[PDB]
């Protein structure tokens, strides 16, 4: 990745928080988003640099751009693309009950296209969820279509604690609780989240209840949209090898 | 004239901005995404000028003119239900993108605006409120890379119903002969080309200073873009009859 000097960036409004990060709007000497990692252990910083490296070596219409990394004292900052309308799950909740099925199907194909590209290069995202799908275009006007970008996955999944992995249920693949196959589960859980207008299954459950659900191999709900019922059931199987490829899904 | 929309058919969503005696909101029409132009509580003569705009826009059809769905009366509020475009007003977008809007992009917008105005001129219809704020971006042409697409918004409350103070606030888009005809839209068009060339920074100042500028017949700046210098000078002439027709302007833009 490219090294960004702190003199080149300006930090502005707080947008949200990610795993061990704070997300801000900023400027790059361009409007950008700064993902500021908390003062962390070197294993976390390394997992953060690996994500920056991954995202800097890939290029796809539906993957967000990474400008580089800035080290500012104990803070590691990923300088990333600012996407106009921000996270999908937030927008879906605000528009609940008024998002058509045809709109949701365009998003699903766009996400599957980004993930087919990653699968073809044997690259793992590991954090596919509605919060990480950014809306570049809303597709609300007649004769327009939405346009998404999959955000970077942030701190790599391998560096997170068990508690953080439990917090990621139901997007977390069950084999990760104790491969590219994990993104098929994340994709399936995100399609459920989309079908339910940004209300993910198991959102009102405790960490203990979420861990129990996976330990007993309980299966996530069938979506309310019949067009994605078979696809989600095939993606949300506990046996990773039985999940379909993104070429097939797409 | 226009379709009547019952308030049960509309949902009022987020505030987008304000126009002359109006508040603009995003909305839904039973669904389609729309924009609701909510007129302030007004006298009957102001409401009538608002209905006249709704009637005008409902009787015309052009790919670069915004569609009007109809009018809803909600207590003392008159609401024009209009077409929603994804990216909003041109002047706002230009200021945010200042310094990286190429000249070829600005020329597509100019041709598209001249096309809408040639259509109105051919029907002897006056817009009276051509400005960057009223040019709506349906497409930026950036994600797909294929060029912008605009819609000229409705003119809102008819210019004839506004006060002198409101007309002075509309300088430099206001034609000077309107301070105390389709010719007025050439001036508005010319002032909008300047505004576009300057990345949404229009020329001109206090109301008194703007009124003096017109009283002394001072001429607006020459644009920084040499491709539109002659066209703007011809459109921004104080003698209305000396302004070129939109048929001519539209052929010159090719
Ligand atoms: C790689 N780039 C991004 O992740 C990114 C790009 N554009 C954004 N626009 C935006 C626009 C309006 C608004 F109100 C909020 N955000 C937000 C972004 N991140 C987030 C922002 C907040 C919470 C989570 C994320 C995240 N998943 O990182
Ligand atoms: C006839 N239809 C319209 O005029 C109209 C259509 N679509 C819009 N989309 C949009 C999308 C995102 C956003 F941030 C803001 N706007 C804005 C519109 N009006 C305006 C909105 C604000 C201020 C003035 C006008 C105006 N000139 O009336």
């Amino acid at each position: 990745f490219h090294r960004v000097d702190q003199k080149e960036i300006t930090q502005l409004s707080h947008l949200g928080q990610g795993t061990r990060t704070n997300v801000y709007e900023g400027r790059l000497r361009l409007r950008v988003v700064l993902k500021v990692l908390d003062p962390s252990h070197h294993d976390i910083a390394l997992a953060f640099y690996e994500t920056a490296s991954l995202m800097s070596q890939v290029s796809h219409t539906h993957l967000a751009f990474v400008h580089g990394v800035c080290v500012r004292g104990p803070e590691n900052i990923m300088v990333t693309e600012y996407v106009e309308h921000g996270p999908l799950d937030v927008w879906l909740r605000r528009e609940r009950g008024h998002v058509p099925m045809a709109w949701k199907m365009v998003v699903a194909q766009q996400l599957a296209s980004a993930l087919s590209y990653l699968e073809n290069k044997n690259l793992v995202h590991g954090n596919v969820c509605g919060r990480n799908i950014l809306l570049a275009r809303l597709g609300l006007a007649e004769g327009t279509s939405p346009f998404i970008k999959l955000s970077d996955p942030g701190v790599g999944l391998g560096a997170l604690s068990r508690e953080e992995r439990v917090e990621r249920i139901p997007w977390l693949a069950p084999e990760c609780l104790p491969s590219t196959a994990m993104d098929k589960w994340g994709f399936g859980a995100t399609l459920l989240e989309i079908c339910f207008d940004g209300e993910a299954p198991l959102q009102s459950r405790s960490p203990s209840e979420k861990e129990h659900f996976y330990q007993r191999q309980h299966r996530l709900p069938e979506p309310s949209c019949p067009q994605l019922a078979t696809l989600t059931s095939q993606c949300l199987t506990y046996e990773p090898t039985q999940r379909p490829s993104f070429r097939t899904i797409l």
